[PDB]
C-alpha cells in the first residue's frame, strides 16, 4: 500500500462549495513549487464530507497549502512532519474562517527510534557471532577427518578505510536513509564525505609516494610517466567500468557519461602530481629545538603551486559567478527545476552545468543527478563535471599540503598536531565565511554536485581534524592500529573497482522479503559493507595490494 | 523490414475460392516435431484476386510446410525448401491444387561471404590495430626519450583452443546456430568445449598429482588442496558465474544450484580422490599396457558408475514419462511427452534440487518449445562428466609414464581415440537422433562422452608432437589462455557485458556485426591472457 518513507494522508473535505486543491512541498527545499498532491472535491451534502488519500512524503518535513481550485486562495496551511507509515486525516470545516485539523489514525512508524543503536549492536554481535562460528567450524571439519583418517603511515590508510567502509555502505543504498544518500543540491550528508576525502587522502598519498620515490634517487621523468599511466589508467577504468550501468544494455559512444568518479580522480591526480614533480623541493631540515619554532617552511617551499592553485580558484570563482549562461542568470548556483521557485527549471549547476553541457554533451553527463528527485531537474547534470575538477585539484593539493606537514615536521608530534589544528581552524573559518553555518544561505553553500569552494573547505576541515585525531591515536601514543580500517586502506582501488562490479552480486545484494523496510536494507547493507572489509582483511592476510 | 535475423518473408496468398488453408511449418532438423502452425490463409474473395497472407519462415536449416484445409483437415501440398535469411518468397497455391513457391527477390547467404574472406579482412584489422596501439604509444615514448614438472604447453594449447572456442561461443558465436549449443541431440562447435575442459581438467588432476605426490607432499595435504578447490569452483559456479545479476537480487528459491563449475568442482572431487587414494608412482615400454592395469581400482569405479548411469537412464521408472526417454520433451517426439525433457536424467535433477533450482531455459526450448527446465549440468550427467574426467586422467597417464617415448605416447593416443570413436559409432550408428544413445550434451550421452573423448585424443595426438617433441608450433594464440584458464572464464562471464567486449551495434539483425563484435571479444580475452602471462599473474585454485 504505502512506499518507503511515505505516509498517508487522508484528506476529508466538509465543505460544501468549495473545490479543494492540496499542495505539498518539502521543508529541505530551499525555493520549492507547491507540487499538487490531491484535489479533493466537495462534499456533496452536510454529514458525508467527500475524502481523498494521498501518500505524502516521510524523509524530512512537509509543508501542506490547501487552495480552492475557484478562486485560488489560502484556506489554511500545515507544516506537519508525517511518520514513515502513518494513517494522518485532515478535516477541514468551517468553524466560524476555515479551520483545518490534522488527525493521526495510526501512530508513525518512528523510523530510526526504533532501530536506535540496539539494533545496530545486536546486528554487530550477530555477525561477529556467525564469524566466530565459520572460522571454529574449520577447525572441527578439520580434525573430524584427521581423527578418521620508508612505512605507511597507517593514519592515511585508517583514513582511506574510514571513506571506503563509508563509500559502500552508501554507494549500496546506506539503508536507503536520506541522510545516507547525496544531499539534493546544498548541504552535506554522510555520503557527500568521503569523495572529497578520498581526494584529500589521494595528494596526501601523491606527496608522500613522490617524496619517497624521489628521495630513493629515481628520475623526474620516469615518476612523471608513472604518473601518468595511473591517471590515464583511473580514467579508462571509469569510463569503462565504473560509469555505465551495463544491466541496460551495451554500451554506445553516443550515450557514455565521460565524467565520472574516476576520471575525477585521474584528472586531479595527474594536475597535482605533475606540478608537485614540476616543483619538487627535498624534505629539509629543521632547528632540531622543540621551542615553538613555528616555521614555515612547508608552504613557502611550495608558493609556485600554492599561487598556481590560487589561480585556479579564481578562475573557478571566475567561470562560476561571471560566466554568462544563455536563458539563466549568471553566477546561479541554484537547482533548477522547481528549485528557487521554478524560474529557472533548465538551470541545474548553473555556470557548471552550462560548461559540463556545452564541452560534453547532454548525453554524455549524470542522466540523474541528485536533484532530480527533490527539485525535479530535467536536466541532465554530472556531479563529477568540467567546473569541480578545480575545487578536486584543490582539495587535492591541501591534501598534498597535508602530507607536507607530516613528512616534514615527522620527527616530532607537537608540530604536526599544531599545523594540523592550524589548518583546520583557518579552513573552518573559510567555510563559515563562504556559508555563513547555512545550508543554503552564504556566499557560496556547501554543494557536492558543483564542488563549491566551502564544499572543499569544509571537508578539508574535516579531513585536516580527521588527521589531527588519527595520527597520535594510530601512530603516535599507538593506541590503535585501524584495526577493521586500514585493510582497505591498503585495497582502496580493489575495493573501489570490485563494489561498482559485484554490487548486484549475492553476498553484497540478495532479494529482500519486504523492500520498503529500512531495517531488512540497513541490514542488507551493513552486511555487504562488512564483507568488503573481510574481502579486505583476507586480500591483507594474503599480502595482495592491487596498485596501479 | 519487420525480418528478424534468421528469418525470411514468406508471402503466401491462395487463388482458389473453396478451400480455407492453414499453413504448418516443420524445421527439419528436428526429429519428430509436431508442425506448429504458421498463418491462416482464408480464401480469395473472387477469382483474379487471391487473398494475401504473410509469415516469417525460419530459415537457419532447413523448412517443411504442410498446407491443409483447416476445413476438412486434408493437405492440398507439402513442399520442404530451404529458406534464405532475409529473403521473399511467394507460396502461390492455386486450382490446376499445386505449390510452388516462387521467390521475388534473392535471399541473403549470410555465412559464406561473412566466413571466407571476412574473417580474414577482420583478422587482418585486428592485428593491424593490435600492431598500432602498441607501436604508437611506445613510438611517443621513445620519442620523448630523445628530446629529454614443467607446463606441457600442449595440455596449454589444448585448453587455449578450448577457452578462445568458449569465449567466442558464449559471447553468441554471431548468433548462428552452428555457434550455439545443439538443441537436444547432435553435436556443434559449441558442444565440444565442455566435454574438453572436462578432459583436461583430468589430465591435469593426473598431472599436478603425479608432480606432487612425486615432490613428497603427503596424501593429506594434496586431499585439503582437492576439497578446498572443489568447494571453491562450487561456490564461484554457485554465486558468480550462473545467476544473471542483471535481471534482479538473488534469492534462494530461484536460484541455479547445478552449473558449469558446480560439475566441474563434483568431478574434480571425484576423480582427484579416487586417483589420490588409488595413487601409484610412474614406473620406469612398446607394448606395456601398464598405466591401464596399474589403475584397475578406478577403471572398475568407472565401469560401475557408468554401469549406473545407463541403469538410471534406461530402467528408472519416470512418472508420466516413458522409461529410458532421451528425447527432449515439447513438441518433439510428436507432442507426445510434452513434459518429459532429459527423461530419467531430467526427472531425477527436479526430484533432487526442484524445477526452480535447474536451468529455466534449456537449449531445446526453442526448437522443441519444452516448457520445463531441465539443467544440462544436471545430476546424472555428472557421472558422465565423471568418466571423461577419467578418461582425461588416462590421456595424462599416458603422457606421463612414456614421457621418454613419443611413439609410444603417439600409438596409445591414436589407440584411445580409434577405440572412442568405435564405442561412439557403435552407439550413434553415425546420427544425432538415431543409435542406442545418440549424441547429446543436455543429457552428457556415454557416446556424447566417448565421441569427445576420441576428439580429444585426436587433438592431443596432432599437439603433443607439434608442440612438445618436434617444436613445430607452440600453441602461441592458445596457451596464453591455457595458463589462466580460471580467471578467463570467471572473468568472461562477469564482464560479458563490459565494453571491449560488448558495444551497441548498428542492427541487432545482422550476423556479421554480432560476428565482428565477437571476434573482437575472443580477440581481447587472448590479448588480456597473453598480458597477464607476460607479466606472470596466473590465477589458480
Ligand atoms: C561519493 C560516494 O559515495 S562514491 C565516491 C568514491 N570516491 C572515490 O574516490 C573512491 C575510489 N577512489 C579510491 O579508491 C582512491 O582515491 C584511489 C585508489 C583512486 C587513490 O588511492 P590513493 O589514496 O591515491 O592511494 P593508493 O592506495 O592508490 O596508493 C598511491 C600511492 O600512495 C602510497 N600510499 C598510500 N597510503 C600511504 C600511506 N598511508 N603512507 C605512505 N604512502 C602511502 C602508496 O604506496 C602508493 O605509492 P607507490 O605506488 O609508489 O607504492
Ligand atoms: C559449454 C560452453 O560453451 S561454456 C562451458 C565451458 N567452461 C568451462 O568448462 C569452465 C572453464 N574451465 C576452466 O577454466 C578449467 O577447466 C578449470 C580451471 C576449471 C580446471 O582447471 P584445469 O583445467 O585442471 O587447469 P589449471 O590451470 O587449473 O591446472 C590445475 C592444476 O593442473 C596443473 N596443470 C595444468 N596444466 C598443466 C600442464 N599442461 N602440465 C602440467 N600441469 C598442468 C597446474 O599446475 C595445477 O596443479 P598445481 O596446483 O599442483 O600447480
Ligand atoms: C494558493 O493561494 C495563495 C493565496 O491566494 C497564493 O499565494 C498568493 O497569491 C498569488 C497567486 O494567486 C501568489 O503569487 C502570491 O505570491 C501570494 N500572495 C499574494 C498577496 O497574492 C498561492 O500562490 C496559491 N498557490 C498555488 C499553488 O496556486
Ligand atoms: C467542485 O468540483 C466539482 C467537480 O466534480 C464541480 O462540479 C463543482 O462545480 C466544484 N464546486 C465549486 C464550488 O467549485
Ligand atoms: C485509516 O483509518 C481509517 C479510519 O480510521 C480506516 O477506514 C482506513 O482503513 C485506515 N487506512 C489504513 C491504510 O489503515
Ligand atoms: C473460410 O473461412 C471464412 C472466414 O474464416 C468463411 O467465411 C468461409 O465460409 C470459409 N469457407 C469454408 C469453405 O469453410
Ligand atoms: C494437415 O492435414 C493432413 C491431412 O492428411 C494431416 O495428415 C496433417 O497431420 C495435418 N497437419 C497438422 C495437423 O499439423
Ligand atoms: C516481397 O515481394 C512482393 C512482390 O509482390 C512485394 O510486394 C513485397 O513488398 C516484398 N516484401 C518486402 C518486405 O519488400
Amino acid at each position: 500500500e504505502l512506499k518507503m518513507d511515505q505516509a498517508l494522508l487522508l484528506i476529508h473535505n466538509e465543505l460544501l462549495w468549495t473545490n479543494l486543491t492540496v499542495y505539498w512541498k518539502s521543508e529541505c527545499c530551499y525555493h520549492c513549487l507547491f507540487q499538487v498532491l490531491v484535489n479533493v472535491p466537495q462534499s456533496p451534502k452536510a454529514g458525508k464530507p467527500s475524502a481523498a488519500a494521498a501518500s505524502v512524503s516521510t524523509q524530512h518535513g512537509s509543508i501542506l497549502q490547501l487552495n480552492d481550485t475557484l478562486e485560488e486562495k489560502e484556506v489554511c496551511r500545515l507544516e506537519y512532519r508525517f511518520g514513515e507509515f502513518g494513517n494522518y486525516s485532515l478535516l477541514v470545516k468551517n468553524i466560524h474562517e476555515i479551520a483545518c485539523d490534522l488527525a493521526v489514525n495510526e501512530d508513525p512508524v518512528d523510523s530510526n527510534l526504533p532501530v536506535s543503536i540496539a539494533f545496530l549492536i545486536g546486528l554487530a554481535v550477530i555477525i561477529v557471532i556467525s564469524f566466530l562460528r565459520l572460522l571454529l567450524s574449520l577447525d572441527d571439519f578439520n580434525n573430524w577427518i584427521s581423527k578418521a583418517i620508508p612505512p605507511r603511515l597507517r593514519s592515511v590508510d585508517t583514513f582511506r578505510g574510514i571513506a571506503l567502509i563509508l563509500m559502500v555502505f552508501v554507494n549500496y543504498g546506506g539503508g536507503k536513509y536520506w541522510y545516507f544518500k547525496h544531499a539534493s543540491w546544498n548541504g552535506l550528508t554522510v555520503a557527500d564525505l568521503v569523495f572529497p576525502w578520498f581526494v584529500f587522502i589521494m595528494g596526501s598519498s601523491i606527496f608522500l609516494s613522490m617524496t619517497s620515490i624521489l628521495q630513493r634517487g629515481c628520475s623526474k621523468f620516469r615518476l612523471l610517466g608513472k604518473i601518468a599511466w595511473r591517471s590515464f589508467l583511473l580514467i579508462c577504468i571509469g569510463i569503462i567500468i565504473v560509469n555505465p550501468n551495463y544491466c541496460l544494455g551495451p554500451l554506445s559512444w553516443d550515450k557514455v557519461r565521460i565524467p565520472g568518479v574516476l576520471q575525477r580522480l585521474g584528472v586531479t591526480y595527474f594536475v597535482v602530481a605533475v606540478l608537485e614533480l614540476l616543483f619538487a623541493k627535498p624534505v629539509p631540515e629543521h632547528c632540531a629545538s622543540e621551542r615553538s619554532c613555528l616555521s614555515l617552511r612547508d608552504i613557502t617551499s611550495s608558493w609556485p603551486q600554492w599561487l598556481l592553485i590560487l589561480v585556479l580558484e579564481g578562475l573557478w570563482l571566475g567561470l562560476t559567478f561571471l560566466l554568462p549562461v544563455p536563458g539563466c542568470p549568471t553566477g546561479y548556483l541554484g537547482p533548477g527545476g522547481i528549485g528557487d521557485f521554478g524560474k529557472y527549471p533548465n538551470c541545474t549547476g548553473g555556470a557548471a552545468g552550462y560548461i559540463d553541457r556545452l564541452l560534453l554533451g547532454d548525453d554524455h553527463l549524470y542522466q540523474h543527478p541528485s536533484s532530480a528527485v527533490l527539485y525535479h531537474t530535467e536536466v541532465a547534470y554530472d556531479p563529477e563535471g568540467i567546473l569541480g575538477t578545480i575545487n578536486s585539484i584543490v582539495m587535492a593539493f591541501l591534501g598534498v599540503q597535508a602530507g607536507k606537514i607530516l613528512l616534514y615536521y615527522k620527527a616530532r608530534t607537537k608540530d604536526i598536531l599544531i599545523r594540523f589544528t592550524a589548518w583546520c581552524c583557518i579552513l573552518g573559518l573559510i567555510s563559515v565565511a563562504l556559508t555563513k553555518v547555512s545550508e543554503n544561505e552564504g556566499f557560496i553553500p556547501v554543494n557536492k554536485n558543483l564542488w563549491s569552494l566551502s564544499y572543499v573547505t569544509t571537508l578539508s576541515s574535516f579531513a585536516f581534524f580527521i588527521l589531527l585525531v588519527l595520527y597520535p591515536v594510530v601512530d603516535v601514543k599507538g593506541l590503535w592500529t585501524g584495526t577493521p580500517f586500514f585493510y582497505p586502506g591498503m585495497n582502496s582501488i580493489l575495493v573501489y573497482v570490485g563494489h561498482e562490479v559485484f554490487e548486484n552480486y549475492f553476498p553484497f545484494q540478495w532479494k529482500l522479503k519486504d523492500n520498503q523496510s529500512h531495517k531488512e536494507h540497513l541490514t542488507q547493507n551493513i552486511v555487504a559493507t562488512a564483507l568488503w572489509v573481510l574481502i579486505a582483511y583476507i586480500l591483507y592476510r594474503k599480502k595482495i595490494f592491487w596498485k596501479i
